[PDB]
């Protein structure tokens, strides 16, 4: 089309520079870019810099620090603009400018010129930008080159864009191999389409509300969008005679989805076994090639393959022979990637990877069906517990465990076991011993922190030191120790653990030794929590015998097995479909942003670049493809590795439509599953419904509750400082027995106990109960920081917990928090208070592993990656891990202070009182399934049948006394044995006598009465009368016994 206005650069030439700074100087260019366009000589004489000394740039001269004045005018100018020529006294540092015309700032932003990244010290800039240039040029090709990557192709025919609203020409260029870039006749002469103004459809702005005030432009319906897609797309507009206004790069996930999903989702990826061979498909709608490489057992190719695009889906697909069973393959990638803007060519283990080579740097073909990668009886492996009913979920008694947290200390663990799935087999060690025991209890569920593939720990152990190697290990693999104040230790013969421990003796706040030998351990070690995907449906390598091949996935099976069956706990993984571990085209880890560049990554509107809210590098679950692969893994893992339910990490970035679909795709598989996760805020509910605690409300799906966790634990995860003391909670006796700090007010510890008795009635938004002040509430009206305390429609969509493996351990929060007085056994009634508030609630039941032993960190508040030192659990029992060493400084310094001020009131826990903790952990756990009362499921029938006494603004504080009904206003008798059931947890230092149930001919239950002195109820009296005498800091379970008849029991107040 020859009409057409030729888009092109300025007829201008690229500046050089005006003046050089000599010493003494800074030179400060102002690029005119509309006197550039010319056309009038541009008058200069109001230009001025503001400039000023303060304490972070001081290098100016003669600043004149009168804002009014505007006499610091330009030095000099040319066609380009005018320059400046700043005196200074020093030539390192930084200048502070405000650039003006008169008064008015022409960059709305305090300018920092920091000589040590600007050299010459001699900077451009832009009026209407922030960014600082080395040069004129930098700046000119800044406003008449590409930058950032605005523009959205969201479907076929529409382009969002704000560059290219109320200007004449606004076209979509493309070129397949090179970077749309000027012409040597400064011509934009790629090929493009032609872009007309037009308005954001219906359905454009229900799928991209967050851009939905963006200007709108069609494209003809005849463009060939599989072209464009292949290399680079770069929106252009442009002034009436051609010169271009901007150009930015384009984002076309949107596109992708419009053009190619419905087809792509029809099909199945990864290497799959057949009757007639393998099938290999791996999804790259932009991709020039793809072939797939085959390799040998000892990485040799040993063939490669150009696979066949199918056009309507974008995937790619090869056939090969059944022999290819056990080959390792990699994709070989031809690809446009718009963050190098370069086509790639880079070798990708597949997304959909069930296999994997040692460090996964290979995916390998796996029948994952096969009887060789099978435990014998693996195919009739059960669930030993139901999760059918609300009340079979409501049973849920979660214990969350780490694979290096259960074994790496045992001894009595066979020792090339320890830290691997294969320690669960290890019948009679002590660890495996503990939790048969806490089974046996009442723990339902294991909860397993990331045993899919992670990426942030060497799965070569030849490149790995471990604190039990000797430190001679540790410093051939770490080549930071050799020039680290622990050098010496290389030659010491002893291992690193045993110089840990030497280091306790003189470890402090001024000395923190021990964290820092240990954050060097930390760099080369087996440990991390592991939120940090590689690969989404692979085992982790790390934690089998041999990662090298299929050997992990028999290993993990023969684990799941073991809790199931040796164990008798049902299995939930924690999973992280929020976030991948890298992005970009270079990085080791980044997988499906070098296969589909752009499109499984959130992107900033404006910029392109990958956000990093989650952490890391953030995922679009929003996207159809990625939630497809969401819900392709998770179908994986349930019916080949037979996982019962699944925590979402940060489900609240997941859209909750995402959620819900991949949730009814899992229970067509399995119905019994159950999905619940973080639902906290995104702040994403600009681009969605958020999968968050407010939106789920009757679907079902569960969520952490932070409501009772705060209200008990005191405080709040960010605090820090005095703060960590000062707020004491229910468990450590917030307004009852106050440490030296706290100012809490009656009425606050009040609140508190509003928030657990919501709690410990499943946090619904319709329970009706008495708030602090005496006043009728429903649940959605008790506050929490703001929000709204109760949101859920039944018990089964609230996690109850007072501790979890991120922040301080619940031992460590009541050290932090108790009373000088409060002795170390009155604290460990306190650790088992808190804990009771979770246990014998209607919300389902969630713990940290160890809290049955007083599991401490040595205060460290996140330990993800602070190995097995910081994160020990002792099974031998001889003590709680805590005060091993100040935690590390980067995260917990600012603590050090309250820390030696509390750490060491009591004596450490040591063997009698773990032991004494765990019989009160287990009795708890026997209390619990003891009745169905305690696990009603449905929130009605909850809201029909849960009550509470001592309430309202003369309430004895810290008493909770919470009655469930099992008589005939509430409905039929769910429990043969009683009428009814009171829960009393006395969190507080006097005894307290109830008179609610006088005359009732109360009891109290058979499991405490058993447990004698060893009973969190030692000393309770139920007098004849029917008073109840409580001991301080006790938890008391009565009953009212069953006659033959569905008795009156404990009915509800209609209030
Ligand atoms: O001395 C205490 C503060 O110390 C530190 O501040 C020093 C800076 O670090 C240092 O860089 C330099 O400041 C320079 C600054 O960085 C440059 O940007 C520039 O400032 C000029 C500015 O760019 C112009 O726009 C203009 O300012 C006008 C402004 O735009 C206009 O709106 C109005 O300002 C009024 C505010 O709108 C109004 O809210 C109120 O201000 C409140 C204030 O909001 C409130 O927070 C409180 O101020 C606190 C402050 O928050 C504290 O942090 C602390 O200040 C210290 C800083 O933190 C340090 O950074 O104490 C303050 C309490 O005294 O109370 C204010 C009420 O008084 O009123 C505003 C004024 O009426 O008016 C101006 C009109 O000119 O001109 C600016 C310069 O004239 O140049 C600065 C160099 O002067 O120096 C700082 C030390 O002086
Ligand atoms: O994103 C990086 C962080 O990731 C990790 O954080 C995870 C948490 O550990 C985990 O518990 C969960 O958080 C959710 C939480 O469980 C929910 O309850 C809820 O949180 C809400 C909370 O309950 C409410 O109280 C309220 O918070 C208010 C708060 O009470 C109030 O005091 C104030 O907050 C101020 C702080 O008190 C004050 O100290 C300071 O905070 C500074 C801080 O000092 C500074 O270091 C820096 O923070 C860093 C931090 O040090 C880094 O380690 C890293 O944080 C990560 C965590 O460590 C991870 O564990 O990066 C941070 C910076 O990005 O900067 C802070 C200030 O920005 O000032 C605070 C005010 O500015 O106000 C708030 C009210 O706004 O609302 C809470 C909502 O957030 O939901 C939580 C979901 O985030 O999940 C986290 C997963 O990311
Ligand atoms: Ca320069
Ligand atoms: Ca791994
Ligand atoms: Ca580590
Ligand atoms: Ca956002
Ligand atoms: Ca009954």
């Amino acid at each position: 089309d020859p009409q057409d206005v030729v888009v092109r650069l300025p007829d201008v030439a690229v500046p050089g520079e005006a003046v050089q700074a000599s010493a003494r100087q800074a030179v400060i260019h102002l690029v005119d870019i509309a006197g550039i366009t010319s056309s009038t000589p541009a008058d200069y004489a109001t230009k001025n810099l503001y400039l000023w000394n303060n304490e972070t740039c001081d290098a100016l001269s003669a600043p004149v620090a009168d804002w009014n004045d505007v006499s610091t005018t330009p030095t000099g100018s040319d066609k380009y603009g005018p320059y400046w020529v700043i005196p200074l006294t020093k030539e390192s540092g930084c200048i502070n400018v405000i650039v003006r015309d008169g008064t008015n700032k022409l960059i709305d932003s305090d300018l920092r010129v920091s000589f040590s990244d600007f050299t010459d010290r001699t900077v451009s800039v832009i009026a209407g930008n922030s960014a600082v240039y080395d040069s004129r040029a930098d700046a000119f090709r800044a406003a008449f080159g590409v930058a950032l990557a605005d523009a959205h192709w969201v479907d076929k025919t529409t382009l969002l864009w704000p560059g290219g609203e109320n200007k004449p020409i606004v076209r979509l260029y493309y070129s397949h191999s090179s970077k749309v870039a000027a012409d040597s006749n400064g011509e934009f002469s790629d090929k493009y389409v032609k872009l007309t103004p037009t308005t954001v459809n219906q359905q454009v702005s229900m799928r991209f509300p967050h851009l939905a005030s963006y200007p709108a432009f069609k494209l003809p319906d005849d463009v060939n969008v599989d072209e464009l897609l292949q290399g680079e797309t770069v929106a252009i507009a442009a002034e009436s005679d051609g010169i271009l206004s901007s150009a930015t790069q384009v984002q076309t996930a949107g596109v992708l989805d419009d053009t190619y999903a419905a087809a792509a989702e029809a099909l199945s990826y990864g290497a799959q076994l057949t009757d007639s061979g393998v099938t290999f498909r791996v999804w790259a709608p932009t991709a020039q090639q793809v072939e797939l490489v085959i390799y040998s057992a000892d990485k040799k190719v040993i063939a490669s393959h150009p696979m066949t695009r199918d056009s309507a889906s974008g995937a790619w697909s090869w056939q090969g022979g059944s022999d290819l069973k056990g080959a390792f393959y990699r994709y070989a990638m031809t690809v446009y990637h718009p963050q190098s803007r370069k086509v790639e060519q880079y070798e990708v283990t597949d997304p959909y990877a069930h296999s994997l080579s040692t460090n996964s740097e290979y995916s390998q073909v796996v029948d994952l069906n096969d009887s060789a990668l099978k435990p014998e009886g693996w195919d009739g492996l059960t669930m030993p517990h139901a999760q059918k009913t609300k009340a079979d979920l409501a049973k849920m008694t979660i214990h969350e465990s780490h694979i290096r947290d259960l074994s790496a200390w045992d001894q009595t663990v066979p020792a090339e076991l320890r830290g691997k799935y294969l320690a669960l087999t290890a019948q009679e060690s002590n660890m495996v011993q503990h939790l048969k025991q806490l089974s046996a209890s009442g723990v339902t569920h294991i909860e397993l922190l990331p045993v899919f593939d992670l990426a942030t720990v060497n799965e070569f152990s030849d490149k790995v030191a471990d604190i039990q190697q000797p430190f001679s290990r540790l410093c051939e693999v770490n080549s930071a120790v050799k020039s680290s104040e622990f050098a010496g230790y290389c030659d010491s013969g002893s291992t690193v653990e045993e110089v840990l421990t030497q280091l306790k003796q003189n470890d402090s706040k001024d000395n923190p030794q021990v964290q820092a030998l240990n954050t060097l351990v930390a760099q080369t070690d087996s440990y991390n929590w592991g939120y940090d995907p590689f690969h989404y449906t692979v085992p982790e390598g790390s934690y089998a015998t041999d990662p090298e091949g299929t050997a992990r996935i028999k290993e993990f099976r023969t684990m799941i097995q073991a809790i199931k069956q040796d164990l008798g706990m049902n299995v939930i993984m924690d999973v992280v479909y929020n976030h991948t571990n890298a992005a970009g085209p270079t990085d080791r880890t980044s997988v499906l942003d070098k296969i589909v560049p752009w499109y499984y990554q959130r992107l900033n509107e404006t910029t392109g670049s990958v956000e990093s809210a989650t952490c890391c590098s953030d995922s679009a679950p929003e996207h159809r493809m990625f939630a497809k692969l969401i819900a392709d893994s998770l179908a994986v893992w349930t019916t080949d590795y037979k996982i019962d339910g699944f925590r979402f990490d940060l489900m609240l970035y997941h859209p909750k439509a995402q959620i819900l679909s991949a949730w009814e795709r899992i229970k067509a598989l399995n119905p019994d599953i159950y999905f619940f996760g973080e639902g906290w805020d995104s702040n994403q509910s600009d681009r969605f419904e958020i999968a968050s605690q407010i939106n789920l409300k009757g679907t079902g799906i569960g969520t952490f509750s932070d409501r009772l966790r705060d209200a008990v634990r005191g405080g709040g995860p960010f605090d820090s400082g005095d703060a960590l003391r000062q707020n004491q909670g229910v468990g450590s006796g917030a307004g009852v027995l106050p440490n030296e700090l706290t100012t809490l007010s009656d009425d606050q510890a009040r609140h508190l106990a509003d928030l657990t008795r919501l709690g410990m009635a499943g946090n619904l938004a319709d329970f009706v109960l008495i708030d602090k002040d005496g006043a009728v509430k429903r649940g959605s009206e008790i506050d929490y920081n703001g929000a709204p305390g109760g949101y859920a429609a039944d018990p089964t969509e609230v996690v109850n917990y007072v501790s979890k493996h991120d922040n301080q351990t619940l031992w460590d929060m009541i050290s932090y928090k108790a009373a000088q007085e409060a002795d170390l056994d009155t604290r460990v009634r306190m650790q088992a208070v808190s804990l009771a508030t979770v246990m014998l609630g209607q919300g389902i039941a969630f713990d940290q592993q160890g809290s049955e032993l007083l599991r401490s960190k040595s205060f460290t508040r996140d330990s993800y990656d602070s190995g097995d030192w910081f994160n020990r659990v002792d099974y031998s029992l001889q003590d709680n891990n805590y005060n091993v060493g100040m935690p590390r400084s980067s995260d917990d310094g600012s603590n050090y202070d309250i820390i030696a001020r509390v750490k060491d009131a009591v004596a450490t826990p040591g063997e009698t009182e773990l032991k004494q903790m765990t019989a009160f952990y287990q009795e708890l756990t026997a209390l619990r399934k003891s009745s169905p009362l305690f696990t009603l499921g449905d929130g009605a029938t909850v809201m029909k049948r849960v009550d509470f006494r001592n309430t309202g603004a003369d309430q004895q504080t810290g008493l909770l006394v919470m009655t469930i009904d099992d008589g005939m206003q509430a409905g039929a008798s769910l429990d043969s044995r009683v009428d009814g059931i009171v829960v009393a947890i006395n969190a507080a230092p006097e005894s307290r006598t109830l008179q609610d149930f006088a005359g009732t001919s109360l009891q109290l239950s058979a499991i405490q009465q058993a447990a004698g002195d060893r009973s969190l109820a030692s000393g309770v009296q139920v007098a004849a009368d029917g008073s109840v005498t409580l001991p301080a800091w006790s938890v008391a379970v009565l009953e009212l016994p069953q006659g033959e008849s569905q008795g009156a029991g404990l009915p509800v107040s209609s209030k």
